[PDB]
């Protein structure tokens, strides 16, 4: 028993991290087969940052301008292109540690693991959700750009995130591995504010099922609700609407615990209206929204990779 | 910026996990050089568990009785011994992925990363503290025994924990890699209760410094306290006494922020006596005690491994 914010094992991704330097800027790249992927802002200087012209900046760069190191091994760059906000550096050596992989664009509300890197060396690993406003609440300092987000399914690494920037509010924004930003953000030091965030309702319900599976059941009340009546309460507390698709995704947890999803909704309604009155759930004094239903089933059933 | 419960990258440890089966029980082992380390209760059956006689049980086992697999590769066992509560299985193949490593016995209040494994395959990674009562608050199911705890310092893996059991209260207990239990626990299904737990005061102070470094400063008050006056308040709230050694360990964070440790103690005193009145600190509605001062400096300075 027990329930923790668990990251995926990072070993498959650690083998792909390199250091990319162009001029004085050094940041991380992802080395898969004979390609290194990194944020295109590696080619900016201090006072390009307001509105860089990335195409003009790249045209002035040759292959030798890019210094790529995998540990203490130099990788020779033999070609470069730009795809949206990522650079693709073709190198003369394929990564012998390239895992089975996929590039995925994740939906808001989904979770992934972040491998935070500096100078191409891993610092740590933690679990993040793509917030409804397309930001993540991470831990990133100068030098962390090109750190990636991923999920593992059996033997396959699904890369979903590459780190580019921190908004003046302290939340984080980045791209998929095709270099399209999540949300309405640009790789410029400009005015750009995150949308109002909302709480991921299906995740909160998943975590309450996790609480029940682990023996924390004090919040279960005796009532039921309709989906429409629940959603009127969700709206008032800045929660996302619960859809029939979400009800269906919670079906396995409902079955395991014997608690109908609309009965769990009535318990959540009471928590939102009344608070927790000093009580914790799975050691938290707040309602947790960064566990998906699939995260809960994985952790509560002991799903392994490969 | 930002502050997350960050685990160490797990790749160095993932390469050492194997499956050990003796009879019907399958669990995890740690494969370093030509030795596999695993909990000795792999040799028990269902109705040995109340008071197993491990020496008599092992005497009945030969090398072929132990089936060890590293992925889909069988490792042939060529010798076995027992050291305290761990088995050491000598194998015919040295692990080619053996990292630089050390066996350490950690002190209560220190943190480590856990790589949760089933059938010798990694499931996930999370950060734990050794509680003052020598338990950990983990996430472990049947099949997780032999999962290990570790810290990484540069290139060196310090193994500190091997998982053996869950107490009837839902907290977790295990050994160092010499097979000595942390705390007064035994590898028997007997009556054994954890001591009353206490909150790790130096860690709470470290996390309040982390909050200040990341811009969450609402709780800083204008007062100071003496160490003796602070400790009278700590005792009442079931916090550990703060020692001069702890004051000294908090010196780097004090310097960075300009807040004297006894000034931070006066802010913590007010939080304990008055509560947070619905306010969060680094997204938490409770005082967090599973970050060491060294964890905070590592995360806030971007320390990498190798
Ligand atoms: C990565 C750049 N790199 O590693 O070279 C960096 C991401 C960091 C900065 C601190 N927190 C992060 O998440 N990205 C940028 O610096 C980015 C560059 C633009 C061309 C997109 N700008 C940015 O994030 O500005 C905000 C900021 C900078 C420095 C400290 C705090 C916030
Ligand atoms: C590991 C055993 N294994 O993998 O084969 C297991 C640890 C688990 C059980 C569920 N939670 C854990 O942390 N350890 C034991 O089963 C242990 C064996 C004794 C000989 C020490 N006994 C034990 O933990 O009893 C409590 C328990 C068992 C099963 C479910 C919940 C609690």
């Amino acid at each position: 028993s027990g329930f923790r914010k668990m990251a995926f094992p990072s070993g498959k991704v650690e083998g792909c991290m390199v250091q990319v330097t162009c001029g004085t800027t050094t940041l991380n790249g992802l080395w898969l087969d004979d390609v290194v992927y990194c944020p295109r802002h590696v080619i900016c200087t201090s006072e390009d940052m307001l509105n860089p012209n990335y195409e003009d900046l790249l045209i002035r760069k040759s292959n030798h301008n890019f210094l790529v190191q995998a540990g203490n091994v130099q990788l020779r760059v033999i070609g470069h292109s730009m795809q949206n906000c990522v650079l693709k550096l073709k190198v003369d050596t394929a990564n012998p540690k390239t895992p089975k992989y996929k590039f995925v664009r994740i939906q808001p509300g989904q979770t992934f693991s972040v491998l935070a890197c500096y100078n191409g060396s891993p610092s740590g690993v933690y679990q993040c959700a793509m917030r409804p406003n397309f930001t993540i609440k991470g831990s990133f300092l100068n030098g962390s750009c090109g750190s990636v987000g991923f999920n593992i399914d059996y033997d396959c690494v699904s890369f979903c995130y590459m780190h580019h920037m921190e908004l003046p509010t302290g939340v984080h924004a980045g791209t998929d591995l095709e270099g399209n930003f999540y949300g309405p953000f640009v790789d410029r030091q400009t005015a750009q504010a995150a949308g109002t965030d909302t709480t991921i309702t299906v995740n909160v319900l998943a975590w309450l099922y996790a609480a029940v599976i682990n023996g924390d059941r004090w919040f279960l009340n005796r009532f039921t609700t309709t989906l429409n009546d629940f959603n009127l309460v969700a709206m008032k507390y800045n929660y996302e609407p619960l859809t029939q698709d979400h009800v269906d995704i919670l079906g396995p947890l409902s079955a395991q615990t014997g608690i109908a999803v609309l009965d769990m909704c009535a318990s959540l309604k009471e928590l939102l209206q009344n608070g927790m009155n000093g009580r914790t759930i799975l050691g938290s004094a707040l309602l947790e929204d960064e566990f998906t239903p699939f995260d809960v089933v994985r952790q509560c059933s002991g799903v392994t990779f490969q």
